[PDB]
């Protein structure tokens, strides 16, 4: 069975103009784009996005870094929630494995280019926060027979 | 002291049209193309290719996935049998390291893009199965002095 | 706090004509080019560079391999000394992780494409040996707000 994960290119990904490169990494595995939207993230939606960190001293700083243009995305694939995390790499780019997004593009955790859901529960919540159901698109990849066993 | 390994692009590599990208990964290390042939794999040759799994319940499914166009290849280099295995990554793409072929391109073991010999004995057997001696080409890379110590 | 490291493309990197690819890997992380110079390495400068190995039987062959065009470089970034070492990978390419320069381009330690400082002390020593201070340039990257936290 496939699943869907929420991936969001942060303002540093937009401003460094690596959006296409990021998308290509997920397309390369035959992951399907199920939703995609450019918006400007605001403090009120980011408070909900970062709800697990309510009341923590670092939350204002997380929100400030994220206040800016973002690319909201939903990708579909086998085990894609865990696999996208593996592809992003460790929170700290300096600890991330070579070949991951954060190791290949970044230096510090506060500017680590991309967010991805950390669990099935978070993916469901995040997809619902940033997308309406009518924005989630269902279609089948023509190469499905050569992607899925 | 170089050796030769058998590498085969499976039908999913052909149909997803990533043959050139795969070849480029091996050329990038200064591995030498010693043989290359496009064919359509037959059940008869695949039964011998997969002889280790004779009688196993999953063998018919393995053969069915592989009955299609394939690119047979022989690459030469230092430690190239083990090194090509490392470059392909784990059989299951989800367990493969970022930066390997299977992690970068694939989702499931049954569609994992590429075969490579797993040992010196297997390489000798597989090269002999898929190639005639007259198809194996001997020449020296002009950059040899800058590739080999 | 950023630091600076000495990175040198060896004659195999020049002759295999992958200079631009190497530079792009470091630029991709927002590391700043603080110095860059093409020269031809000579035995007298290489003897100082490899001073720790004076008298060892492998040194004459090492110096022979390194007598040729080289690209001297200084890159600046957070933790860049350790990070550049990680990006190069193990001295022996066969042991280097997928996604590192040496794993992606090389076969043997004697032709492993690139040198990088192993410590802050070595970086200071190597930058003094290979560059004049006139050659180290001070300027700020315009994307700093999106590279550094
Ligand atoms: C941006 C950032 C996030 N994180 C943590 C906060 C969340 O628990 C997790 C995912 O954050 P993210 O949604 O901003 O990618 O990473 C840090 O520890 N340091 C940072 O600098
Ligand atoms: C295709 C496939 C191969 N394998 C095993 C069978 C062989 O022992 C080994 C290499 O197979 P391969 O020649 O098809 O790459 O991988 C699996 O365990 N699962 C799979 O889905
Ligand atoms: C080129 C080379 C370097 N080295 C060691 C010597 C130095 O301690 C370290 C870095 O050397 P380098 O300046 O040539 O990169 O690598 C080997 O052990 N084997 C080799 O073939």
């Amino acid at each position: 069975h496939v699943e869907q994960t929420y991936l969001m290119i942060k303002p540093d990904g937009i401003q460094r103009q690596v959006v296409g490169e990021i998308i290509s990494r997920f397309e390369k595995r035959g992951y399907r784009i199920a939703a995609m939207k450019l918006t400007i993230a605001t403090p009120a939606i980011l408070e909900e996005h970062y709800a697990e960190h309510k009341g923590k001293p670092f939350l204002p700083g997380l929100i400030e870094k994220m206040t800016g243009p973002v690319l909201c995305m939903v990708f579909e694939g086998v085990d894609v929630i865990a696999q996208a995390r593996k592809m992003m790499g460790s929170t700290r780019p300096g600890e991330a494995a070579p070949g991951t997004i954060r190791a290949d593009f970044c230096q510090q955790a506060g500017r680590n280019l991309i967010h991805g859901s950390d669990s099935a529960e978070s993916a469901k919540r995040e997809i619902s926060l940033w997308f309406k159901p009518e924005e989630i698109q269902s279609y089948k990849l023509a190469l499905s027979d050569y992607i899925f066993e």
